[PDB]
């Protein structure tokens, strides 16, 4: 039975020698894939010259719109994955994590780029960076979308979110992806590109697949390209010095496997709830999608004087744990994903009794049963120091060591000792052992969950990377980070220092910057809609006067009493000189001169972006505003009954008579538009 | 005459085969440069157990002060480094640039060092990311500082600012670097670290040197170092495949030659301002550093309709520039570093002219000469997009060629043709046209600067590489990016995602997140000094009734009568209900409630981080203050005079009887000190 | 009170001035007819202002 690849809008299939995918908790061949004869070349040209020039022409909030509107068309048909995902062995509660993590991730990153990104294809991300004295060259970074493919190349554990977690970053940076899956399980993967393809959500060209093996592909890409690894940490080391992605220098992005630890603190004790988190964490870690997924704890480093207790603890634990059919009730733990991964880790788990001990049922394992099983491994090492096999040999499945330490500085060693670990845990209540153990071990650790009471009500856990937090460690974990939050987007962007004058960044940035011409037109840019705003309509509003009187009024009004300004002998001897107008009541008369008091499309205020005070300003000392555009940025009306609308930032730039700029800042404003788009 | 490599302290030099420096402008060999039989491993150990710890004990703000005494201990005795850089070839306006320029990067990382980065060690790049419900599992990002060495391999365009331009994120991100400079001009790269050295301002092993070949340094690195190259492509490249490199995961960052474009739109004619500065810009650029910098404009695209104008103005000019010795008047280019340096031009000059064409006097050079000479060289492509040689071909000296193009198409496809550029210019003075430059070529280059003559009057230039600027380019130009502002300190730190209760993450990170534990003291956190400040320390204010009145008395006052606030009918057809209480004298009674109206400790205000209002306020509905201090982040009081003080940071929370969050944001405030330090 | 205050400010009559100097700024008595009114739209406090407007182009 052929399993198709996507392949220049066509589900297309190779010719030629197959691998063949086998049915996880049964052990029957029921896909094989193959892509000998498959044309990468005309893959990746039909990807760039028709998928990149309609992803690059969507403006960011659009390009947010798409991932919501997949996410919304691949959350409703989410049963015929779970059916998919079941022949890999998972359960219901690990294929859970499976669907809904990727499409959450997809919500996640739909709700980060209609936050936080603006209606345009360039994305200044600085404010601006002047360079120059009088006012005349300044310059700001831009990020301007890879005109190439991204060559994602996933594996055998998440089908569903570690492409998804990888396709969201990429459509929202503008460029079309060409996901490899692994040929262990790319038949979910193929479930969702094609629920993706067959919605007319995305532009064709937009996404491709290749299930089966490469071969050609990473031998034809331009420098645009990036490349973006999971896996071994031997096979991407080989994918590293590929000649041409060194040839052409493109981006090459790895995550490999590691030795995540699970330290615990002198503090706790066993009748403290900590050690019971502490134990559920690591039972739950271990057993969730059978100790596969690459964040699972597989270093449990505990105090000397507490390996008795820990060690009956997950004993006493572990063996509730049923291995066995996911279908059937009474099954916590799945089963592995091929009989080649259980030979894997059992082989790991041999070099690992080589120099270890054994505290459960282990390495045995039986390896002619119709079922890719294995028992959960405990293990141990009495001298954990003097053992270098133990911080350097992972087993991939259900096994994980135990070690004692000596009085949280020999558990920091050994925390650090993995040589770069993919996450991390201390499980402690005391908050200086928590602050002396990230100042020592966030160097080799990507993500710390510092675990607690507190905490372990509603942690998401130790296991689930999340959308918004950077995904990928230092050294044997590959160093290439992922899932960054707007980290992730910028993998795809090319950051261009764009020099020159400010009216020139404000036509090349489609904002406003500091001085760049402006477009005064005689009537209120509050009385202006959202589509007839322009960035760079500006308003030179009438002056008020500060005096005296004015500092008493505002003074009294708030109550802010401060020396500065009601005090007459402390001003005197203050940084200032005398009695200084309120810096609010600045920020209030401002708004008294530019805001219209009539009822227009500006709905609320609710935003002031960034607010510094320059110099004081004085009783007898007259204040003018300028008022003018900096961003429009609309929103997608979210129903088909609330307003349209859109957040407009105006640049306010407060001076007074000798022309000098006291109290320059940002509000942000809710303009409603003139036409919505439902 | 040894060359003494500067190797765990102490001033060692090398024994066996050996290579030697030329006098650039004469042609003896006045040094000669050795690494062979040093112990490189013993170099990183030290490094690592000696300088690491002591650099990772500071703060950013005492590494920030500490390259502002390096930069006045090396400003002042500039004079001795001149001396060594007219042996070079370069003029007195070259090695001026290359003085100063690495001096003001030094004064720039302490400017933003001081400013932008806390009193810490580690440091949180993001505000929070809450990720619950309840308000009890929330992360944010640690950046702690790496934990290894920063192996930097420069070449011999810049000895000092390539070095210090590398040197000063390293050392404010908390490493010791082991820079290796090109043997063509190791010598003043020795001054600038003999002066560094002999100042007792940088700890012992936080810098090191090897004049010489490395040879056993890439193969003993661990996964904690980095490394930062910059050269040619095809030892990069050599490089990037190194079999520890790829084993370890270690950053590789390169910056490898490039074929900048300088782009004449359109809109200029011959009669216009901006074909003068546009050959000014052409001419300078080429002519600087002898066209040895890496930044040099090499491929000139104008129109074709202007391409005899722009050959007559450009031969015009650069006949006038003269050749010859620095030192001697009336000479305004240098000279070539060595006789293999011109050998190397020359032979790419002919590869050129196997396809291309000539103007100037090109490959005629005296290969004979004492003294590395090379003339100005302005080519000619009268087909540009059929002669791929000139878009794969760099000349590294005067050589820059010229081609014709095509309406502003065909000039963005020459621009774009140079696979990877690392700057670029437009010269137009259509704002337009810059707008689809940088929307079609920002991919290609990494720092486009748009000249205009607003922007010429005070120009850095083109071949000047801002300290606050992405330096560095995609594709040929290597990929990896510097010199970003704080973008270039993130190179030598890990992002670690630390998760946690939030009370948990106040003590990791040194400051308050949102929910942590506070210390309620009886007294006012306004009446404590700098010094017993702790972030965490609160204030819960009195409540202030919102009545009818006070609306009118702030909009009387302010000015503002927007209609929410003002108007009965309006506001009950808004989006409120009815009138609410305005949101700046709800920010204005918030500073009203937690001020102290005496004289304290509190200077001044100034600023105001980020307000959101979330919730309206209504008549009849009060407001209470939370007052917490966030962070501390002191001032190094840069005279002997001014008063010792540091910026404390509130976060501001108010709220209401509902005690939901109602406009919650956050202050700056400078707060004394009550003992200073200089 | 509670009750809401809107005002239409229209204007009446021009006149101008004749501009008695050389160094006089040109200007008229523009008169306009406020009439203040409430939600129900009755007519609270009509009245009438007098205004030296200056003019654009003088004469003498
Ligand atoms: N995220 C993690 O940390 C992961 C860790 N692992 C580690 O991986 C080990 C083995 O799993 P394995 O499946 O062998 O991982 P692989 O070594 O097979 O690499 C995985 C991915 O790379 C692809 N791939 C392999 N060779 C090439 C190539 N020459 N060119 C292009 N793509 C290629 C594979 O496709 P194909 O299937 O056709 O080879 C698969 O998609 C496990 O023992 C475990 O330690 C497993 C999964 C991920
Ligand atoms: N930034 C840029 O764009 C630059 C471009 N160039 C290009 O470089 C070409 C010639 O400059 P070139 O002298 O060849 O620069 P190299 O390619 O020789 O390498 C330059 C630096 O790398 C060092 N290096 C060389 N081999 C190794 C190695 N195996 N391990 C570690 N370090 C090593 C060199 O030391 P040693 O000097 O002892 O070889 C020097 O410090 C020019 O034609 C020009 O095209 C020149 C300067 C910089």
């Amino acid at each position: 039975q052929q399993l198709a690849s996507f392949l220049s809008g066509t589900w297309q299939s190779g010719r030629g020698r197959s691998r063949l995918i086998h049915h996880a908790i049964s052990g029957e061949a029921l896909w094989e894939v193959t892509s000998e004869g498959l044309d990468m070349a005309a893959a990746r040209q039909f990807a760039i010259e028709k998928g990149a020039p309609a992803l690059r022409a969507m403006t960011f909030i659009e390009r947010a719109a798409m991932l919501k509107a997949v996410a919304k068309h691949l959350l409703s048909e989410k049963e015929r994955f779970y059916a998919l995902s079941a022949q890999t062995g998972a359960t219901r509660a690990d294929s859970w994590v499976d669907i809904e993590g990727g499409i959450g991730t997809l919500f996640t990153y739909a709700s980060l780029g209609s936050r936080e990104l603006p209606d345009d294809t360039l994305w200044p991300e600085d404010e601006l960076i002047p360079l120059s004295k009088e006012g005349g060259f300044a310059a700001r970074h831009l990020l301007t979308s890879k005109s190439g493919v991204a060559v994602h190349i996933n594996a055998f554990n998440f089908p569903c979110w570690g492409m998804l977690e990888k396709l969201a970053p990429t459509w929202l940076g503008g460029m079309p992806a060409i996901i490899k899956p692994a040929t262990a399980t790319a038949q979910l993967t193929q479930a969702m590109v094609k629920s993706i393809v067959d919605s007319g959500l995305v532009p064709e060209g937009a996404i491709s697949l290749i299930c089966g093996s490469a071969g050609d592909l990473l031998d034809h890409l331009d420098s645009q390209d990036v490349v973006t690894f999971t896996g071994s940490a031997a096979t991407g080391q080989m994918l590293r010095v590929q000649p041409n992605i060194v040839a052409k220098s493109i981006p090459f992005t790895m995550e490999a496997d590691s030795l995540n630890c699970c330290v615990l603190g002198e503090d706790v004790t066993p009748d403290q709830p900590e050690f019971a988190l502490f134990i559920r964490e690591v039972v739950r870690e271990m057993t969730t999608k059978a100790g596969q997924k690459c964040t699972a704890i597989r270093r449990i480093i505990v105090p000397q004087a507490l390996v008795n207790a820990v060690s009956d603890a997950l004993v006493a634990r572990l063996q509730k744990v049923v291995v066995g059919d996911p279908a059937q009730e009474g099954v916590k733990m799945g089963a592995l994903v091929n009989a080649e991964q259980r030979a894997d880790v059992q082989e790991k788990v041999n070099i690992l009794l080589a120099a270890g001990c054994e505290i459960r049922l282990g390495g045995q394992a039986d390896l002619s049963a119709a079922g890719a099983f294995f028992p959960p491994t405990l293990l141990y090492c009495p001298q954990p120091d003097e053992t270098p096999a133990v911080h350097a040999t992972e087993a991939f499945g259900p096994v994980a060591t135990l070690m004692p330490a000596q009085n949280q500085r020999h558990a920091l060693q050994l925390a650090c000792a993995g040589g770069g670990s993919l996450a991390g845990t201390l499980v402690t209540a005391d908050p200086q052992i928590a602050r002396q153990f990230i100042a020592d071990a966030a160097r080799t650790h990507g993500r710390i969950q510092i675990l607690n009471e507190e905490s372990a009500k509603e942690s998401t856990g130790h296991g689930s990377p999340l959308p918004q937090l950077v995904h990928g460690g230092p050294g044997r974990a590959g160093g290439g980070e992922e899932l960054g939050g707007l980290r992730a987007v910028k993998h795809y962007m090319q950051r261009t220092a764009v020099q020159g004058s400010p009216t020139m960044l404000a036509a090349i940035s489609k904002q406003w910057v500091r001085g760049a011409k402006v477009e005064e037109d005689r009537i209120h840019p509050f009385r202006k809609y959202f589509e007839e705003l322009q960035p760079g309509d500006s308003l030179l509003t009438p002056r008020r006067t500060m005096t005296e009187a004015d500092i008493v009024n505002f003074a009294c009004l708030s109550g802010d009493h401060f020396y500065a300004h009601m005090d007459k002998i402390a001003a005197a001897e203050s940084i200032f000189g005398e009695r200084v107008v309120h810096g609010y009541f600045v920020l209030s008369a401002a708004a008294g001169l530019f805001v219209d008091a009539g009822v227009g499309p500006v709905i609320a205020n609710y935003g002031l972006e960034s607010l510094r005070f320059i110099e004081p300003v004085k009783p007898g000392d007259t204040i003018q505003v300028r008022l003018t555009c900096k961003r429009k940025t609309l929103k997608k009306q979210r129903s088909a009954e609330e307003k349209p609308t859109g957040v407009v930032e105006w640049a306010v730039e407060v001076f007074n008579q000798h022309q000098t700029p006291v109290a320059l800042y940002s509000i942000l404003t809710l303009v409603a538009r003139q036409h919505g788009d439902f």
